C-alpha cells in the first residue's frame, strides 16, 4: 500500500476478493454507475456511503442510505475506521486496512 493511502477488501459479496485503493479525499460507494467503488446490488443505495481522508484519518460516512452502513455490525452516521474494521454496505462486507502514515 502506497503511503497515506488505505485499502478496502471485499470479504463477502459477488465480487469477493476485489479491493479498492483509498487515496483521495473523498471516495464514493454505491450503486450509481459513477461511484468510485461500484457495488452493484439491490441491497445497495444509489449513493450509499463515502470514505473520507481527513487527515491521516479515514472515516466512513453514510450519505442517506436506505438500509444503513455498518461498522463491525453496528449502523453509523459516520465512523473513523481502524485497521481490521468490517464495513457492510448492502450484502457487501469489506475490511479496512490502513497504509503507511
Amino acid at each position: 500500500l502506497p503511503a497515506g493511502s488505505a485499502l478496502l477488501v471485499v470479504k463477502r459479496g459477488p465480487n469477493a476478493g476485489a479491493r479498492f485503493l483509498l487515496d483521495q479525499p473523498t471516495t464514493t460507494a454505491g450503486r450509481h454507475p459513477e461511484s468510485d467503488i461500484f457495488l452493484d446490488d439491490v441491497t445497495v443505495s444509489r449513493r450509499h456511503a463515502e470514505f473520507r481522508i481527513n487527515e491521516g484519518e479515514f472515516e466512513v460516512v453514510d450519505v442517506g442510505s436506505l438500509n444503513g452502513t455498518y461498522v463491525n455490525r453496528e449502523p453509523r452516521n459516520a465512523q473513523v475506521m481502524q485497521t481490521g474494521d468490517e464495513i457492510q454496505i448492502g450484502k457487501f462486507r469489506l475490511v479496512f486496512l490502513a497504509g503507511p502514515a
